[PDB]
């Protein structure tokens, strides 16, 4: 009954079934995580990295984390570190997770970042400066319905739905709260005037992101191996649509904004990526979900591996048939498709 549950959420079985791509290559620079990424219409792409999560392995727990900059129009593009400047954050405690961009009709570019400086979580907003490859700090948002923020989807400069993968603030609760499978995790719509719950009971919600129409929300549940797709409306609720299966821990979800196809990274295998080993490394695995409201979703193994190039894949976007794949604290790969 608990073996057994606890067998299936983690999916603590899986072997992972072999996809390749003919030319892909580690991103020079990431050793550190590349746990969530957001690539701009131009072909600027954003990378937080330096997660520490509890419970979770991390090579340089002393280090702070940062956002990197890629431009993928390069043939070899190079990562460098965007410079943070303000004076409403300290950057000594970065700790970078989910992120998310919103362009405004000036053409503004606002980066919002989930952080957890120590235990909490805050959802940062950023304005970049393309000239000057920086982000300039604007503010940091919290909220007692932003307990433990996973990450968010923006629909204004300071305006998003976000993911809470547990309900607990607490690591030792939150950790509780996990294996007992409780499955309180919950979705907050954040505005300025107007902060609510939109879905709950989730178990470890996780990735959310939007169509590029803006009519569907999609929100990854991790530990439930399930997507569910649920229909936006202009007073900016939710209702539920459908809810996709899959045999994969499903993490971050990318949407490419020409065919709104989902891209998906994901951990075939629980017991892995939940208690390292080095030895038994977390392995890859991308999916790419096209017409998703249509009555069979076509879903395709785009990439996958056991770990032995690219271990503990979350994220996934692709830009002109290059692919980049990023994970919670390990490297980065771009790919040909
Ligand atoms: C809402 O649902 C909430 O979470 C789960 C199921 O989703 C319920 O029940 C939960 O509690 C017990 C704790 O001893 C667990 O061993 C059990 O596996 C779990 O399902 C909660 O009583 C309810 O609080
Ligand atoms: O976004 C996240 C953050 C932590 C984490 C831990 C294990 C597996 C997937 C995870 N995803
Ligand atoms: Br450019
Ligand atoms: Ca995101
Ligand atoms: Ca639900
Ligand atoms: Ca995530
Ligand atoms: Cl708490
Ligand atoms: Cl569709």
């Amino acid at each position: 009954r608990q073996k057994s549950s606890f067998q299936t959420r983690f999916n603590v079985h899986r072997e992972v079934t072999p996809v390749e791509l003919p030319n892909c290559n580690l991103v020079k620079g990431i050793d550190n995580g590349s746990e969530d990424l957001e690539i701009l219409p131009n072909g600027l792409a954003f990378i937080s990295s330096g997660l520490k999560y509890p419970g979770i392995m991390s090579f340089d727990p002393d280090k702070s984390g940062k956002i990197l900059l890629m431009d993928l129009n390069e043939k070899e593009p190079a990562v460098s570190e965007l410079e943070i400047i303000g004076n409403t954050l300290d950057i000594s405690s970065f700790n970078p997770h989910g992120i998310s961009t919103f362009i405004d009709d000036d053409n503004t570019v606002y980066l919002l970042v989930v952080n957890h400086p120590g235990s909490s979580s805050t959802v940062e907003v950023f304005k970049f400066q393309e000239e000057e490859k920086s982000l300039l700090h604007l503010k940091t948002i919290r909220h007692k319905l932003l307990p433990s923020v996973n990450d968010i989807v923006a629909v204004g400069p300071e305006h998003f739905y976000a993911t809470n993968d547990h309900y607990f603030i607490d690591p030792y609760l939150k950790s509780w709260e996990m294996h007992l499978g409780l499955a309180w995790s919950f979705v907050t719509y954040y505005s300025p005037n107007d902060v609510r719950v939109v879905a709950e009971g989730f178990d470890f919600a996780n990735g959310i992101n939007i169509s590029p129409d803006g009519k569907y929300v999609y929100i990854a549940e991790l530990l439930a191996h399930k997507i569910h797709v649920y229909e936006k409306h202009a007073n900016w609720t939710l209702t539920p649509l459908r809810v996709l299966s899959f045999d994969t821990l499903v993490d971050n979800i990318s949407v490419d904004p020409v065919t709104g196809d989902l891209w998906v990274g994901c951990h075939p295998n629980g017991m892995r990526i939940f208690f390292y080993d080095a030895e038994n490394p977390p392995g890859s695995e991308v999916l790419r979900i096209q017409d998703i409201l249509s009555e069979e979703p076509k879903v395709t193994v785009v990439y996958a591996e056991n770990g032995t190039v690219l271990q503990g894949s979350t994220v996934a976007a692709v830009y002109k048939g290059k692919l980049l794949i990023g994970t919670v604290f390990h490297k980065a790969l771009y790919c040909d498709l």
